[PDB]
């Protein structure tokens, strides 16, 4: 179900770290669109550092007057879901959208990934 | 359920502006694949005027043989909504298709966004 | 429900041209990968020629060793449906593919479209 | 359902040939992304011997520090499956990421196919 992902918005959006990392399977894998590669694969104990250093970059962003916006998770079934995103300016500019996959399993995630319109490094 | 997505159809197609705007969430928002980005960004105290804009620009196209066709919306449970579309001459010939996404909550419109096949300007 | 879209493809795989234009809402429309744009539109009464002509294109093609095969439709609840469709050569070489989409009304076809993988003309 | 898909993955991924085979109806096709068009049709008395080879492949990938790991289908009524594969180094690099398409009739598969990001040869 959604629970699971509407709890790791909430928490790692405010920096409960633990909660957030808690959200994630022992084996699970977060997969963030940056390296050599398709994209970085972060296990469980790589997650609390990579959400810390996500708040960081989204301050900046901030600073900048751009913003990611995430809306409620759209299930199919109970272990999957879509979350959109969209990336805008206050201006009122789209700058970048994407979609957040989520695979459950046991209501643990155990694979978060992204797909976006642009590669931004 | 797709009854505000129907009413907006319905209403925004004849001009009732104040029954569309009323659609979408206060914190809404509906995007247009127009603008310097990947799109624009109305918030819903922006809609009237972008509702009767589009309207303006419908009757140019009628005027030119060219109409937009929307089916009726395919629900993803409760909270999402995907509209078809297809822009046709009336000599038979599509010109270009795409699917409107519907993000609902509470019963109303949070989201509404365009990917388009042809990035007409 | 899938049955429409099932009598749909029975009868005009085999020529039975009645049955298969009546599975069309009276507007509904088939549009093909063909012509000038995305696509020609065929109304209802188009459509019983366009099968005839699309069947003399299918004994053409089987002669030359290649064929279609049609999934059956995966349903996305009353009011679509999803047709993979595969084009083989005898000797095992996929040369095509892509998925036919099927929007429903009232039991009735009003959308039939294509998205193909090989642009062929 | 499910269930044929994941027998299918437990069989295949431990070399019960047999076991894998059957779970294919005699008409299924297993079509692979290798050859001179969009991919290769293996029918079900192919498929044997495709399970062996891609074993092989896999322990060379896995020598070179490369491994695919395959998530649970997602069903989309009881007919179809998605199964997102993400091909990863030991040092945290995606290197490939698909989905693998299930068609089931009666409770066998009678397609399989792949959807990839890089078109490896
Ligand atoms: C993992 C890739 C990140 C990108 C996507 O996933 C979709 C996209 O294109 O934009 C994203 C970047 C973005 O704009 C924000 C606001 C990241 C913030 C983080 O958001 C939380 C809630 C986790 C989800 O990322 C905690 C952080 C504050
Ligand atoms: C917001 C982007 C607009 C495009 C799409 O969304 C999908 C697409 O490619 O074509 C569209 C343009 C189009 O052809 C029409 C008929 C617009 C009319 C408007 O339609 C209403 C019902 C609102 C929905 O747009 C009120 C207006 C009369
Ligand atoms: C309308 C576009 C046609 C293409 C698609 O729709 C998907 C695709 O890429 O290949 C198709 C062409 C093809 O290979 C066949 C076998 C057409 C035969 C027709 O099939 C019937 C059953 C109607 C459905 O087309 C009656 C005809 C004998
Ligand atoms: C049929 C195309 C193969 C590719 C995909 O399907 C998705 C993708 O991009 O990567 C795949 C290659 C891959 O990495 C692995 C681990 C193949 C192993 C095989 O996996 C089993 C379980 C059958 C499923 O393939 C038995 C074999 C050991």
């Amino acid at each position: 179900s959604a629970e699971v992902i509407d709890r790791f918005f909430k928490s790692s959006g405010a920096g409960d770290i633990e909660t957030a990392v808690e959200c994630f399977a022992d084996d699970g894998q977060w997969i963030t669109p940056d390296g050599d590669g398709l994209g970085t694969v972060h296990t469980k104990d790589q997650i609390g550092d990579l959400i810390t250093s996500m708040n960081a970059m989204r301050e900046k962003m901030i600073a900048s007057g751009v913003d990611g916006k995430f809306e409620s998770p759209i299930m199919f079934g109970e272990n999957m879901g879509l979350v959109r995103a969209t990336v805008e300016t206050d201006d009122g500019k789209v700058v970048n959208r994407g979609v957040d996959l989520f695979i459950l399993s046991d209501g643990k995630i155990v694979l978060k990934d992204v797909y976006r319109k642009v590669k931004l490094a």
